[PDB]
C-alpha cells in the first residue's frame, strides 16, 4: 500500500559506544547501505549521516542519527519534514529487550515500550507513532535497574553472533519491506530460527 521511503537506524555516535547493544538499529543500515553500495555522508542539516537509492521511481533515505539516542526525534523530523514523508512511510529498526539474540521481528505502530530513542521520536514527529519498526532482539538482564548498563554493554562473542544472523535474516526481507508489504515481510521474517 504505502512504499517506505525512510529507514532509520538507531544508535549512539561516538568509540565508546560502538559495538554496543543499543547500536543494533545503527548497524542493521549500516549492513544495509553497504549491500546496496549506498554512501553515508555526514550532514548537519539533518544531524546523522544521511544515504540515498532509487527504488521503483522514487528515492529510499538512509538515516543513522548523530545526537544522542534520546533526541533522535530531532534527526528524524528533520529529515521526514524536509521531504514531507509520512510517518507511515518510515522504518525505524532499533535493540529490542523483549525478544532475545537471534530473533527479529516487524511492527506497526504502538507503544515505544521505555525506548527513550522511539520515544523521542513518537513525540517529534507530532506524537505520531505510526510508524514500522524492526525490532532486533539483545536480550534482558533480568531486572529493570539493570537495563540501563546493560544496553551500553558490548555482548559477548555468541550473542553478537546471533544478532548478525537476525539481521542477515532482515535484510533477506527487504524486498517486501521496501514495498510497503508488511504482511508477507512478516511471515517470511517471523518463521526464521537460529
Amino acid at each position: 500500500m504505502t512504499a517506505v521511503q525512510l529507514i532509520v537506524g538507531l544508535g549512539n555516535p561516538g568509540p565508546e559506544y560502538d559495538q554496543t547493544r543499543h547500536n543494533a538499529g545503527a548497524l542493521f543500515v549500516e549492513r544495509l547501505a553497504h549491500a546496496q553500495g549506498v554512501s553515508l555522508v555526514a550532514d548537519r542539516k539533518y544531524f546523522g549521516l544521511v544515504g540515498k537509492f532509487s527504488h521503483q521511481g522514487k528515492d529510499v533515505r538512509l538515516l543513522i542519527p548523530t545526537t544522542y539516542m534520546n533526541r533522535s526525534g530531532q534527526s528524524v523530523a528533520a529529515l521526514a519534514g524536509f521531504f514531507r514523508i509520512a510517518p507511515d512511510a518510515i522504518l525505524v529498526a532499533h535493540d529490542e529487550l523483549d525478544m532475545p539474540p537471534g530473533v527479529a521481528k516487524l511492527k506497526t505502530g504502538g507503544g515505544h515500550g521505555g525506548h527513550n530513542g522511539l520515544r523521542d521520536i513518537i513525540a517529534q514527529l507530532g506524537n505520531q507513532n505510526s510508524f514500522h519498526r524492526l525490532r532486533l532482539g539483545i536480550g534482558h538482564p533480568g531486572h529493570s535497574s539493570l537495563v540501563s548498563g546493560y544496553v551500553l554493554g558490548r555482548a559477548p562473542r555468541s550473542e553478537q553472533e546471533l544478532l548478525d544472523t537476525s539481521i542477515d535474516f532482515a535484510l533477506g526481507v527487504l524486498p517486501e519491506m521496501l514495498a510497503g508489504d508488511w504482511t508477507r515481510a512478516m511471515q517470511k521474517l517471523h518463521s526464521q530460527k537460529a
